[PDB]
């Protein structure tokens, strides 16, 4: 059914409906897939879903023009630890994702490869089957309590990585972007929110380190710019992008709470601000909004009204992205979108709505989205989300 | 005369007439006069003004429950350089400065004195002929060529501190400070901004330390700190106020062209946050607009247009006084003073305007200032601007 008491606001009118190139794309309006885990991958192997995904992109890719970026996908088996999201380290996965591209293409739109690395949120014991070590950046301080047992249990203890491991991931990265692009995509976006591994070392909770890689905000932040330009270099600024989370609270990270997140933060804009100033400017920044300090809460839930991502616009100059809770509040998008650098990206509700775009601009009711499968071997709640006129067939107009 | 194409507008419908507490002081309006060197001190000692400076104070005291923020005070001789500018670190001194704040106080109204000390600003000729070093963080970057050459003609080359240095100017400041209450003051202002010594250490265009006072953000800011800490063990934080100039360009600060800039205020406000979060919270943080990166620049003239102080607010969590072209603005200052702790430091439009508290809530014309007797030593463009009242009488509201 549709969002019982949803009022939409068609937003046509809106820069939300103005072209805008990211990278090397000419995105045709400002509404953004952003990076959704759907665990439809198999096991073994993490291997993108041989019977939906291409459906699933493809139904979400239907708007012409749409900039869409891939749930996260694991640079190589040490960065994983689900057995159900996907990698982008073998053969065989990129067979899949080779059709998946193929056919947003097909629909005229583009994709951007999202490059994770779990760190301390992989699960200890998968990892431990697999002969893995389990990842952060410091081997005192833990995720929760049930990951520390977990871990401890598997016979696996988090272990605080080595330069030279650090060093070996960015190899992986570098590695994924290459078969990422060679394999079709647009770009690709590295990964450094959400309390994953490249937050962890960012954040002064989950980082106690005491060489170059922690102890300061230049060191925290030494890792993902170090990502940054290996990235960069391999296959160029305008097919590169970076996802943050300032104010983010999920898998332990500090948020607001932490007095120094904000310079944290401004310290990354302005090493990336600085990059682009030299010619090599990234296609864009992606942050995720306090609006969602963790998105497994319900809309409305786990805001944080002690911040504003506004401080990033006075040192990034390029592009921004900007997602959490925008599209039950057309209201703050309309606002939001009077700035001219800035897209949005529409997560749970993409979920539901394979059409979204069509019901941004025209202002449509939008269907309830199903948490529940969120995470599912399905393709219940995952392909058989009606567009707009398929709902109205189905009476959910009167419903 | 009155400022010709000015439109005034009535303020006191909005929080700039709501009274509000800073540090032990019962504001009765939010309307602030910040520091304003007018150089009327006189030579040898830089003694505040035996004739003029008393009357100053107590025009601009007029309105019942204003904070006023005294012009710059020396806070020893190593520390001057100007001969008309007055210091807190002599009996002679304080004899003056204590007729000063008990006018104030007769008022019923406040007094913060502004610690100043210049850097590489100072006049190298002047300190030579006392005997006195030519000082900054930096001894191979200078203010300009001008200075530079004036300190090589005086034998008096800049001087980058040593450790020992910095821990006497952080002598005199506590001294000073402790000058400055003994002698009635209702609190301090560490000067931090516009390009003086602090603000020398703060910035990496004149700070290229490789000591721990530069070279990192949490490196360039400890001298500052270290200067908040002393104070606010010897007076308490509810005596101690701080001003910074994020986004200055006076006397050869970075402002927005360094990308690190952001960053670097924004590790120096999460630092505050830390303190006050732990128990000892300073009475105001005190923000120069990037309205106004040159003071001596006309209003409209220097402004950056690429930056906020927004940030601040995402991470100081007590009272900030906003100055910068905001005379000539009420329609900016309603929307600012909007935040329930922002305060608006009015400067140039003081000089010019004893009463200038009436005239913003009743929206009267303002006197234009004569920018030629800003320094002078002179009563003449120091006392004798009139009341509105006066203004009327000679026949301002038709000339
Ligand atoms: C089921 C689900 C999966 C997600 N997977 C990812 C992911 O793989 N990478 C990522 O950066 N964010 C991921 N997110 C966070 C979203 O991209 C987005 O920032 C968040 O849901 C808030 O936006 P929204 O309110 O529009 O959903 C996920 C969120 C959900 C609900
Ligand atoms: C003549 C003059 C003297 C000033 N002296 C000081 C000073 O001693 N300390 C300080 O921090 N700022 C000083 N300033 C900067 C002002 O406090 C203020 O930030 C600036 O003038 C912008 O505010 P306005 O547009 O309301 O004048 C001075 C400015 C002027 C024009
Ligand atoms: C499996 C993934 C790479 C993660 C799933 C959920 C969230 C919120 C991510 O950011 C990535
Ligand atoms: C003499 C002073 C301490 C300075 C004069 C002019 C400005 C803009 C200051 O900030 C202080
Ligand atoms: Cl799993
Ligand atoms: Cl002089
Ligand atoms: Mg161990
Ligand atoms: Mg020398
Ligand atoms: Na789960
Ligand atoms: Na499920
Ligand atoms: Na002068
Ligand atoms: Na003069």
């Amino acid at each position: 059914s549709f969002v019982k008491d949803f009022k939409p606001q068609a937003l046509g009118d809106t820069n939300l409906f103005k072209p805008i190139k990211i990278g090397n794309n000419e995105l045709l309006h400002r509404a953004v897939i952003p990076p959704l885990t759907r665990m439809r991958a198999l096991h073994p192997g993490n291997i993108p879903n041989r019977d939906w995904a291409v459906e699933y992109y493809t139904q979400r890719a239907q708007r012409p023009g749409t900039m869409i970026i891939t749930e996260g996908a694991f640079i190589s088996p040490q960065a994983g630890g689900y057995d159900n999201a996907p990698g982008v380290w073998s053969e065989e996965q990129m067979v899949e994702w080779t059709k998946i591209f193929n056919a947003i293409h097909e629909k005229k739109s583009f994709v951007w490869v999202q490059l994770a690395v779990l760190g301390w949120a992989a699960f200890p014991d998968n990892l431990a089957r697999d002969g893995l070590r389990y990842d952060s950046a410091s081997d005192n301080v833990f995720m929760d309590a049930e990951q520390e047992a977990k871990a401890k249990k598997a016979n696996n203890p988090q272990h605080s990585l080595t330069k030279d491991e650090i060093k070996q991931y960015i190899k992986e990265y570098v590695q994924a972007a290459k078969n990422s692009i060679a394999a079709g995509a647009d770009g690709v976006e590295i990964h450094s929110a959400n309390g994953y591994l490249l937050n962890q070392f960012l954040d002064p909770h989950s980082n106690t380190r005491t060489d170059e890689y922690g102890g300061s905000i230049e060191n925290r932040a030494r890792f993902t710019l170090e990502v940054v330009d290996a990235l960069v270099e391999a296959i160029g600024h305008e097919k590169v992008g970076l996802r943050l989370s300032p104010y983010g609270v999920f898998n332990s990270m500090s948020g607001g709470a932490e007095t120094g997140i904000v310079a944290q933060y401004a310290y990354v804009a302005g090493e990336l601000e600085k990059r682009a100033k030299a010619g090599k400017r990234l296609a864009f920044v992606h942050l995720v909004e306090p609006r969602v300090t963790n998105p497994f809460l319900t809309e409305g839930e786990g805001e944080y009204e002690g911040g504003s991502n506004d401080f990033v616009y006075s040192i990034w100059k390029g592009p921004v992205i900007r997602a959490g809770n925008f599209a039950l509040h057309p209201e703050v998008v309309r606002e939001e979108v009077k700035d001219k650098r800035t897209l949005i990206g529409y997560g749970r509700f993409f979920i539901s709505n394979p059409d979204l775009v069509d019901r941004l601009e025209k202002g449509l009711p939008l269907n309830k989205y199903d948490r529940d499968t969120f995470y599912q071997m399905s393709a219940h709640g995952y392909i058989d989300y009606p567009t707009y006129e398929e709902a109205l067939k189905l009476g959910w107009d009167k419903k």
